[PDB]
Parts: structure tokens; C-alpha cells; sequence
């Protein structure tokens, strides 16, 4: 439901820092990011929207995508 995909390069770098700004948010309990598949499994609290999260990885200087599959 709440993994996103990474576009905004996904390399072991952003999809690190996106980690980080992630897990700074309240309301993440972890933001499993993985680099070698460009993957962001966001385990969020329900109630935080998901897109809200593409939108602070957006925000971030980055570009994903909520997009489950
Ligand atoms: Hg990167």
C-alpha cells in the first residue's frame, strides 16, 4: 500500500538522506529504503498520507512516486 518508487536517483545516497528526512517526520516508524531496486517501503502510521510522504521526498529535491506496483 505504502511503498513508493524512487526516480529522483535512487543510488545508495538519496535513498539514505530520503531515509533520514523520512524517519525525522512523526508519524514513521521506518522508512525501508532500498538502493539496488528503487524502492521506498514506507512503515508509516495510517492516518499519514502517503503522498504526503512522496511529497516531502519530492520536496526533498528528489522526485518519487507512490506507486504500489
Ligand atoms: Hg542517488
Amino acid at each position: 500500500m505504502t511503498h513508493l518508487k524512487i526516480t529522483g536517483m535512487t543510488c545508495d545516497s538519496c535513498a539514505a538522506h530520503v531515509k533520514e528526512a523520512l524517519e525525522k517526520v512523526p508519524g514513521v516508524q521506518s522508512a525501508l529504503v532500498s538502493y539496488p531496486k528503487g524502492t521506498a517501503q514506507l512503515a508509516i502510521v495510517p492516518g499519514t498520507s502517503p503522498d504526503a510522504l512522496t511529497a516531502a521526498v519530492a520536496g526533498l529535491g528528489y522526485k518519487a512516486t507512490l506507486a504500489d506496483a
